[PDB]
């Protein structure tokens, strides 16, 4: 019961800067891996080293038969000093979109993965004054990477999760919960979400046929029979607010690996009678299908994007057995008549997982001495489906 | 007439590591201890080898009749190097916890008693930038020592005496005044207030149901009629600040042992004629009583725990003395009303008193060659209490 | 059960607000909100009692009674009706109110604040606004010639808790409020009024006049029914105690009582339908107090305590009397049990504006709103007898 | 009686910039006169506009009969943002000096007089990191102003006041004591001393010879009999700490006005009946006297020089009778053969007394509308011994 690929429906896999690059020396997570009493297990350092050796990622997904690359733009390059813009850096960041294009792959461009220049951080982050000024100035500046080449950008990655974050920064909290997500920062919400729209108009104003939009960490909260009234109140401020925001954009951003259930009591952790990935998470294949159709609900009419979607897995047999099942939920969504415009699988590579590489997500393999690729078993078969054109059920 | 123990009311013995476990090399002690021009009369050497013979220790408390014993985990083996922390030394003093169940004894668990790692002395110590994240890292990096098993955990141990310390080293006094503590510095006051802050958060977010708080060095300060005023200003912040910042926390530690006077010009030395124990301090088996009295006023209604209380003496009989008039305050609080939940004679063993081992405070005496424990008629009476569960008047 | 004398130098009287009695206070925020397009306020404050004008009279009749104590509030709004153009004329017109108390007798407690503001300070964004703690310490300095002399009771913030609860409704732009308990305070200006009263303290402290300056607390007696107290204790500790555990270092505290509250495992829960009630649609319970007392004195310490606010809403004042009755029980009995109780003053002095009614008469005194005829009640015969007999009488 | 100067003995008055210049709008005062809830009675605005008009101000001083002139250059000014120094504000300041030169006027250079910049307030102020650093390059930035012309320069003006005042803001206190000074910032203290430091290396190393010190605000505590002890614990931080750094200095000042007795419970109040001036002050005529001679015993051989000495009067009369007690007490100090290298009255012009225009302390008078200069009688005389060179008795 299989189902075709939409016209232009973009097909590859998704990296961010600071986890495949290498040397990202000028953020605040460079600062934050090597501060004193860090809890942050091991250090990024030269991670993929992908400042370098990008060709050769594209090269690969391209020889694959991926179609498209979604990648980050780093901040703390372009702008290492307040002020101070990088011509030397937004250049290179140029050749990444110019050597996609080059190599026969769609590039979209994430302009914020997280990490942020160490001075922005120091000054207050997003909660200080003229935040959202220096981000909406950081857009503008991208401008030469992202003028021409680019059909889809994505603003702000995963703007609920920086909001989360910034509530245990702020109660001084360094543990995540069993289950659920930290209460988030109402200030922080707000910021990102001004950062986003003043973001959406600076890149519109290139009047260059930009799609522009941002990514959710879908959580795909479940409520258990009669907690429906919890799960919803759960739900909105650490999720849904973030769909809200975006129903003016081009396309929306969906992000999926997981379940979580919800009680009366609140968020339930999985048992012990329950299959387990690297992250510790539950496994579970079908979560980009909740993840959709909630998200299609929340945002209406617009189009929507899985920009990630993966599993942490030393047995690539097991990740393609988490593939098949989530592009059979793909499939059924695209059948049911949601306006899905594509699918990115996490990660090209292995990467820093913010803190550990030994939670390997990558379709290719990376060597952490030689830097050399391996693609996966998973990689070749999702490659493939880039000329098949025909999702599997 | 006697007063019966409340319902799992604590009753047992108190160490602190460095005291008694020997070969702690590590320590910041270890270096001052036989650094150039140490003014500490005596290195610690092996102590009591309870590195070794902590099953000795505690085979003699649970037959004594003891329920319950405090001990420290020690920072410096745990964390000998900076970010570098030793699964061998977390597996050691687990055992020690699961020792102490098997034995038929609750540990109390301190994980801070005055040592610290060289290197964090070296760094510039409490007040150094970061101080604060090292410890809340170390005390989350105690997990799985106390996270099963533990149900009481002291943060730090007498935050107060270490702030006094710190005052002196700043000056650089190597002296002590003949009565009264030395002026705190408040920016060591600050920084351990904050530590035990964070180190709470961390102990509260493993879940485990665990009562922590912290223990304080109650000096019974004494006002002389007009200087009322006087031992309320000279008190604050040399104890009541440390009691204040204990006001949110599960329990609180009482450890007393001896009062000071204080007239309209400050605090005045023991007369001449008064009993002495070896540490040339005023004999007063009674100080406990306004310590709990006191600490009762401030905390509020934060249970109380008698951590520490003892006397140094070569006449156990003294001892048996001392303890007479100690429980018999106890009982006196506990019939008045005050939440007090347990009592933690000072000390299981005769040990290391900062600088010499003639100041005797064991319960169990030492052979400092043979390592052999002799419990003292003292031990065989208090330890009997636990089975009877009454304190005497 | 056996009568308990009073304390030396226990304050006894009776409390009001500038803004409920003085009438003409047309600079404040509440001014603007009852005058406001779509205002929900039942009904305007106009000239209330004109205790502008009146306050001798007021004065006057509670020496009259036997109350040795008056508490009354001074307005921001007059004294700096303009940002920074501080009222000399107010300042010597509330001074004349202190100095007019001692010359009849009468002990002033004095309230630098009491929920209204200057229109201009809710116009730039009120308490949680950058520069309001300043704004208000600054005001605290220039009331120095009021309280310079003559007054050794001072309350900078009267109930904080309420403001900061009602912050909560103005936020989330909720008229209404809930059938029992209080909307989820606003942790902003919670934390902006605790630093504005410190900075307060600090002010008037420096004026080494030996003033006792504290505030009082908006006390709600949340009891816990048998099932859950980790629900209340959590419910009630924004609501109540983070504003008493922010009093542990001021020279004296304020409880303000006139209810309580039960609170079950899914929350607040109303009063039943067949129990007794006031004219503010509370239950009637008598011995509030005696909890208020007791609560704030765990969470507080050793910090003195005054009642500055107990009363009820009614149109029966032999029901007043029986309120009394029970509360003068609990004092007494609080003081028996060794509470550090200073003093004790009724809410309220005259029938007053209850904040957009005329109708909830809270007054010892009553008042002609078209006269401003006085007229005491036997409650406030009574009450203030025991100025002169100086003992709490028990049931 | 009339004692001769000595030779190139300095004679003249004293002025501030933020005092007299008006629209000094990037300093720490502008922003502060104007905050929300500021009590600064009154705002600075126009000054005397000394800014145009400081021309007219050295003719005066100069046909007068005086022979120097100590006045501030403003680092709000040159420095208006961190990192932009106004080569305009810097030549603005270079023809003052030159102005002096012309009008035979021997220019004494304030290089910082309490004002800063707004940036470096909002940057955390004096004991923020890099303060020093920042000030040493503001002084070495002023090299074009002073590398010539200019005999002596001072670096920073009261710096006791600054610790005082900075001890105020940590805590909170708006409002001074009835008598004495605030409990100085120890880190405060610190910084100024070692701004101070660089200060000075930085205008020695200009090599054109210039003398180099800075000024104390002399309190004149004063022992009552058998409190000498605690008069001199609190003396030490708020004025001989600062007069100890200044040991290796080429001169130092001494800015005196009145006294402030101390007893044993600490300062205390003149008495009520005694006379006073517009600021409050105990009209003192002597005091500059007892804060020559406390200054030259605690400095060593560092000469002295008289940096500010007046009265805050609407009596011209009466500022006439302290400079006869002033002068008096100087000559005095003279012949018992201090070290005194000149003479500057406080204040050449009436101007804003940091909160207020009425206390008028100037030799001329300032009409605030229409800046006319008038000078009064005390200015006529006074002046007229820059000529004579007599000091009077």
């Amino acid at each position: 019961t299989p189902v075709p690929f939409p016209e232009g429906f973009l097909w590859g896999a998704s990296t961010a800067a600071h986890q495949i690059e290498g040397n990202n020396t000028d953020s605040d997570w460079w600062v934050k891996e090597h501060a004193a009493g860090t809890h942050i297990a091991e250090p990024s350092l030269d991670a993929c080293d992908s400042y370098h050796r990008w060709p050769e990622d594209m090269d690969l997904l391209a020889s694959l038969g991926f179609t498209d690359y979604r990648f980050s733009v780093e901040w703390a390059r372009i702008e290492p000093v307040e002020g101070h813009f990088s011509r030397a850096q937004l250049a290179h960041y140029r050749r990444m979109v110019e050597g996609a294009i080059e190599r026969g792959l769609r590039p979209m461009v994430t302009l914020h993965h997280f990490t942020v220049p160490q001075w922005f951080e120091a000054r207050g982050g997003w909660t200080a004054e003229g935040a959202v000024e220096l981000f909406a100035r950081y857009v503008a500046a991208c401008a030469p990477v992202i003028s021409e080449g680019v059909s889809h950008v994505c603003t702000i990655n995963e703007p609920n999760m920086i909001a989360v974050m910034a509530g245990q920064a702020k109660r001084g909290d360094n543990s995540f919960p069993p289950a659920g997500l930290p209460t988030p920062d109402d200030e922080t919400t707000a910021a990102v979400i001004a950062a986003h729209h003043a973001a959406v108009k600076e890149v519109r104003a290139l009047d260059a046929g930009i799609q522009v939009g941002w990514t959710i960490a879908n959580q795909v909260y479940q409520a258990l029979p009669g907690a429906e009234d919890v799960t919803a109140a759960y739900r909105h401020p650490r999720e849904d607010v973030f769909i809200e925001a975006a129903r003016g954009d081009d396309w929306i951003g969906v992000q999926s690996y997981t379940r979580t259930r919800i009680g009366p009591e609140g968020p339930i952790p999985a048992a012990d009678d329950v299959e387990r990935t690297l992250t510790t998470w539950e496994y579970y294949p079908t979560a980009v299908g909740e993840a959709l159709r909630h998200t299609a609900a929340v945002v209406g009419d617009v189009p929507l994007i899985v920009t990630e979607n993966g599993i942490a897995t030393a047995d690539d047999s097991r990740r393609v057995d988490y593939y098949a099942g989530a592009l059979d939920e793909v499939a059924s969504a695209l059948a049911d008549g949601l306006d899905i415009r594509g699918y990115l699988a996490w990660s090209a590579l292995d990467n820093y997982e913010w803190g550990t590489y030994k939670a390997t997500f990558g379709l290719i393999a990376i060597d952490w001495e030689t830097f050399e690729r391996t693609p996966r078993d998973s990689a070749k078969w999702l490659g493939s489906l880039g000329r098949t054109r025909e999702l599997p059920r």
